[PDB]
């Protein structure tokens, strides 16, 4: 079914029907950050090759006015730029001239005024469209987020007993010997609801408790944990029986978030799952091994869970039955 | 009427009669990324054009003094600086050694000591304001507040029942596949007040409960959302009839603050209600709808905004009503 | 008296006596960023005239060992390098090279082995000692910490009345058109104490409260603030008389951390109040003028603050009086 | 033992059994940045002598083609490259070419169309592998985590009483002028424990209340700080006594997370005790002095801890002893 979220993390939403366009060209640099790679290329090459030819049809025109092309075969009458006849060699110079090559076949004199008052310009241009193509080609290929493909969660998640309380559970691990600093977790539970007055919301979003409070969330990531909510009163699962479950239609996606350790910039990654996922009466299966002054990981049973005994009923039932049993 | 703050950010301040300016000369960094483009281009050239000219002229200098003007006709006597007679030649030179041009028509020779110790000065110079300059124009072009350009908040806010509870309503929205990550949102209440001993206060700000203890204020921003503070005896709105609203003075500012995801900078953006966009007794339009596995928005009803029925009493009556109804 | 701030954010504190210096080598770049200018210049003329030296002379070396010094004097016998002969031409070439520059009236030639593998590792090394050095400059350059020559705090802070609760008072203000993005404050009580069984204390820092549970810290900054701590049960100034105020020696610190809107880095800013600058029973005076849809700012009266009237007693006291009288 | 962590901040987990390593080649910058620096340096130059050759090769195709090495012998009939006949020509005239040095001893022309083309691809591609190679480079230089060496944290931690509570501590400390902007602190107790149902966790995480309630934890650091956690009815060593502490097995892991200065990236130190560390009725020695309106600090005495007097009960008996003494 539309899950609103894929299990690796795109979201299927379109954007569509936009009327104030031009806000796309007020942020120019995030669009140009944004696309793909085959049309970067192309720009790329487009700037580059349109900032030549106009400054290289300066060159030539500059030349033909002032009437160098009429006597290129003379010694005397020094012209404006050395073997500079045909268009092509115009393109050539101002090639030459701008990446800062300077073979020396083709100079120019100082017998040329506004010869100087061209360079300045075409220099100060040429090194403001290189830090500009650089810096954007830079900050593409340094990006953060693609540390977040090496960030593994864990498959369907469960639901057992844990010291006589109803717990939900699921597991995130690591892939690699840096840290991820200041890492921390959260979790919300996507359902539609009606609310009392006749108005219908699509889509409701409600946060889930998993150790805002006494700040037990901000984990520290070595070996894979092993993250659960405890389900108590103020939980959205308050009343679900063991039958109920498949009965109900909700999603529960989950974000982490923290920062590179080699750079200094943030990452993010999502995972959902919606209602086939949620196990009843479950374990995960251990996963270290102590050798040798070290503690091996296997990865080869982070998904792997059995089963266990544990009772069919809503937590609040489970209240019930034992608050009765302890005033008999 | 005085808004303080303009619908879309700007804020009407002026900051008058400082004495102490020297401290703009102190960080003079930021000073150059605050001005706009058409200064930055000047002082760009000028610098460029001042360093360029300093230079030709110690390499001017330099040569007259040895004495090569005076023996510019002979074959022996091999000079400082080839083919460099006129004045325009050295500033040729100096302009093609500092940008490393280098075409070599006229070259440095061995035989002239100090020309060496002059150019070690010139190369590390350069290499200098080459980086103050290019690291200012990326530093210029590159920076985050341009993404809060497609942010798009919502028009007058709305304040409506739900589950027997009076709630004040806006919306807001994103407009790019992108994410905004860490995002979060606040909103601060300001009207003048005068105390119980005689100060005065122009203006004031009290923080709004938005979700800051129950930690649901950090939000997944996908789709439209819609944000709802409660009336409760906490809040500024505790006595405030649906008469007695148009004759109160009061203004509404909320901002929202996130993280761009191509870089790793911070982005912030702000807006503001003042009376006349405080609705009573509205509702917001539905804007999402399910086609063949993905969800569509609309953005042609983002603003729009329809009418129902709700009673016309401050939350303190309503709660009174209810408590000797409830005795009763 | 020794404050342990100075007025203005300099520290007084010498650290002496460490043994184990090694770890200074070990993070060379933050050693190489913190000291002064007229060292970081000197460092970058040593390192480029090392390199340069260095290579000058491996190329001589070459040049001897071939053979090529003694047939200079010969049109056959094509060399390693042309017009090579002396040693400063092979640190005039070396330079040449190094930067990039080839003029050109001395050039390599196509028979002569181990010149390219000679290039190929001056280039390669000239590459990553130019990033190094001037990624170093940009970063010394661009820091944010400047940014707090223009953050005015106040002069000697207040206490008085306020609502029938006694408050300690002081103002922050901003200089300039930009924001500060999440800014943020705190303040911290510095004074010796013993406890009570032997031990002694220099200096103990206990926090002040000024609004970290209600989320009230997290303040607007647009216009002159100004920041109040309530005095109740839990404050350290819960007994402390008009009479015996004079009679202590406590130091207040605040602290204000933000964001520059700029770049994306973040900026902190301190100062300190001793015991001659908490002024009992006073005002400051008001800075807001409305103008023709403006707001004008002062900052002449910044600092003035005039004299009012209040109770002479500790909070305890009043809160006695207070319940007592309502009793009766 | 194993302690899981080092004394240093290095920890003792071994990856082992991945199947899907293509993510490795994903975000290929992080495993580049991961990387010695032996290795570091012969990729960079692989690929650029990689790059070099390959379009040397491409150049000399061209020209074998067009037929110029048959008429190398010739006056009239303009080639496209000048002097360029072996193959070790065409690889000298791309390195030239490339890097930007262009000595001008052989140059193109203008009648050899697709020259243009070819230099065309060769400059863009030159100045995207730059930046790439520049970047990494520099990325690795300037990373935070080095910042880490100077944070000097403290010996065995001590157990001792305080105004009648029993607290635990420890000390830290800086090692530099800078300053640690928005330093903060936490601590995580580590011990096995198997539940009341049969499940068995090998390693169990428990975070420890340092001020995380209060707003305490946010330090100022400037001098050798104490932190110290008090223990109360909530913490882990509710029920602890003087002899039953060697007879435990645990481990306390440290973790001290800020901003450096000079850049704006985050920073992070760990550290650990086991339980030998743990040493029962001891203080720390003062370290500050006062000289001549300065605070100096020692260093040599960071360490030393000196022996006192101190119950040896647990908490919960000292409560039990004080209540009853109370009541009767
Ligand atoms: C050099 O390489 C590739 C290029 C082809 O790349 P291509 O045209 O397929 O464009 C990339 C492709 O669509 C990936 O799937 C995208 O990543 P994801 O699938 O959206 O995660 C990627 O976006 P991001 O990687 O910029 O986000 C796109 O740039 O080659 C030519
Ligand atoms: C290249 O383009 C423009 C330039 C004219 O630009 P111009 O002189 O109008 O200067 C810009 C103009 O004032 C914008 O309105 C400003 O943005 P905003 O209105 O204050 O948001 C902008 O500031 P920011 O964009 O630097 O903030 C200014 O730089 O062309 C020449
Ligand atoms: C170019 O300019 C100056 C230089 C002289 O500078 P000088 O030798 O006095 O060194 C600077 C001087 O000590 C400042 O007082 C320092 O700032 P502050 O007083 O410690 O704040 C500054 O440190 P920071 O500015 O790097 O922190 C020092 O670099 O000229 C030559
Ligand atoms: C230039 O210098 C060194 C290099 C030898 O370096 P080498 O091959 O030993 O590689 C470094 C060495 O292993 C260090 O011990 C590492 O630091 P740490 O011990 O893991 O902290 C360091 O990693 P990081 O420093 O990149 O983290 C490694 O790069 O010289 C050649
Ligand atoms: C060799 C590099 C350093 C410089 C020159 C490379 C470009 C000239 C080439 C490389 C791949 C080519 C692209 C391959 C992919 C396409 C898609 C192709 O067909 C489509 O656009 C279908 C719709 C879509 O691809 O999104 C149109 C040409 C284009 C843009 C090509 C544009 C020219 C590209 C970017
Ligand atoms: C072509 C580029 C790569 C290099 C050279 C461009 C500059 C020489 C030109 C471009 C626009 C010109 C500016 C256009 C705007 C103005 C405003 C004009 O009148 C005013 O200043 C009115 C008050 C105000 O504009 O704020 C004075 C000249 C000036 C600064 C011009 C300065 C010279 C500028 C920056
Ligand atoms: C012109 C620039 C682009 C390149 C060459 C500049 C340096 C050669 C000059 C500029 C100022 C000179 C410095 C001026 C200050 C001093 C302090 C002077 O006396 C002291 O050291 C007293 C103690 C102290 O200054 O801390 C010793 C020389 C030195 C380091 C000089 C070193 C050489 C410096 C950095
Ligand atoms: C002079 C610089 C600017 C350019 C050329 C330097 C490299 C050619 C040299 C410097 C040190 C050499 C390395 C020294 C260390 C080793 C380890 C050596 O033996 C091993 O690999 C054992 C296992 C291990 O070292 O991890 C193999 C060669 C290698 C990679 C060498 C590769 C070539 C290196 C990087
Ligand atoms: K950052
Ligand atoms: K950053
Ligand atoms: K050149
Ligand atoms: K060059
Ligand atoms: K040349
Ligand atoms: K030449
Ligand atoms: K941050
Ligand atoms: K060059
Ligand atoms: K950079
Ligand atoms: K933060
Ligand atoms: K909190
Ligand atoms: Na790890
Ligand atoms: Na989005
Ligand atoms: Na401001
Ligand atoms: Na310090």
């Amino acid at each position: 079914i539309q899950r609103y979220v894929r299990k690796d993390g795109k979201c299927n939403v379109h954007h569509g029907n936009v009327r104030e366009t031009y806000r796309y060209l007020t942020d120019i640099f995030t669009t140009l950050v944004d696309l793909k790679w085959r049309f970067n290329l192309l720009i790329f090459v487009m700037v580059y090759t349109v900032t030549w030819l106009f400054f290289g049809m300066i060159w030539w025109l500059i030349a033909y006015i002032r009437g160098d092309m009429d006597h290129i075969e003379d010694p005397s009458w020094t012209p404006c730029v050395t073997n500079l006849n045909g268009f092509v060699s115009a393109f050539l110079f101002s090639i030459e001239t701008e990446t800062t090559i300077g073979y020396g076949y083709r100079v120019i004199t100082d017998k040329c005024p506004e010869g100087i008052i061209l360079l300045l310009i075409q220099s100060v241009l040429g090194s403001i469209v290189n830090a500009f193509m650089v810096g954007c080609m830079f900050v593409k290929i340094s990006q953060p987020k693609k540390r977040a493909e090496t960030l593994v969660f864990s498959t369907h998640a469960v639901i057992s007993m844990r010291d006589g309380k109803l717990c939900l559970m699921f597991r995130v691990g690591d892939l690699r010997n840096s840290h991820i600093v200041e890492a921390s977790i959260r979790a919300k539970l996507i359902k539609s609801k009606q609310t009392s007055e006749g108005e219908f919301i699509p889509l409701n979003q409600t946060d889930i408790n998993v150790g805002y409070y006494t700040g037990d969330d901000r984990l520290f990531l070595v070996s894979p944990l092993i993250i659960s909510h405890e389900i108590n009163q103020q939980s959205p699962f308050w009343e679900i029986s063991k039958a109920q479950l498949p009965k109900e239609e909700l999603e529960i996606v989950v974000i982490l978030e923290g920062m590179v350790e080699a750079t200094g910039m943030t990452c993010q990654a999502r995972s959902s799952y919606i209602t086939s996922e949620i196990l009843w009466g479950y374990r995960f299966t251990p996963v270290l091994t102590l050798e040798d002054g070290f503690y091996e990981v296997d990865y080869n049973s982070f998904h792997e869970t059995y089963e266990t005994s544990t009772p069919s009923l809503s937590a609040k039932e489970l209240a019930e039955l034992a608050n009765r049993a302890e005033s008999n």
